């Protein structure tokens, strides 16, 4: 199971997955089909339970007002989450990140790994997560996407609510 965990989800609005298809979006010379509809109403406790029951499929917006993000995220889409998570956690602690949480997503094997950085300017967070992704791809075949990213439209920087906690690490360091 899992109760309520602090990704510091923005609850002012949410995104609902719709059947289809998806609405065409052109972005940076490329085509996207958007299968999620923004809902301009609060993400309530009621709605999350419905999501956990799989009666609905809701996503929260990674990008906060003033283009800040609270988390950078690895979206792992492979079938070896334990191997992925092991190499990711070694990389993270080493690059200074000791606070992160991996959650199970809808497809067995898949995860979202949130790195609990704190409010970060959007561009900087895009860059930092890309750089980590590159470092990680040296030691593992790339079967993840990273968030936030400018590779897709701003509204595709959303994450389906997590279903279960896969793993979690916490810590603090002090030198000199
Ligand atoms: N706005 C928008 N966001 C999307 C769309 N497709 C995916 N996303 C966002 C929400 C998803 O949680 C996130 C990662 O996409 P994935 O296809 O890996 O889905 P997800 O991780 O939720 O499930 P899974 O890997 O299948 O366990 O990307 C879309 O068509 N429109």
């Amino acid at each position: 199971e899992m109760e309520l965990k602090l990704i510091k989800i923005d609850t002012s609005h949410y995104f609902e997955k719709k059947p289809g298809l998806g609405e065409r979006v052109d972005y940076a010379g490329r085509c996207f089909y958007n299968k999620f509809q923004r809902v301009n109403a609060m993400l309530t406790s009621s709605l999350i339970q419905k999501h956990l029951k799989r009666e609905i499929e809701i996503a929260h917006n990674l990008i906060l007002r003033n283009d800040k993000v609270e988390n950078i995220v690895f979206d792992y889409n492979g079938r070896n989450p334990e191997r992925f998570y092991h190499k990711a956690q070694l990389l993270l602690r080493e690059e200074g990140f000791m606070n992160f949480t991996a959650y199970n997503t809808k497809t067995p094997g898949h995860l979202h790994l949130y790195v609990h950085k704190g409010h970060t300017e959007l561009g900087e967070g895009e860059r930092l997560v890309k750089t980590l992704s590159m470092k990680l791809a040296q030691g593992l075949p790339k079967e993840w996407k990273v968030f936030p990213s400018n590779e897709w439209p701003k509204e595709f920087n959303i994450l389906a609510l997590p279903y279960e906690v896969f793993a979690k690490e916490r810590g603090s360091s002090w030198a000199k």
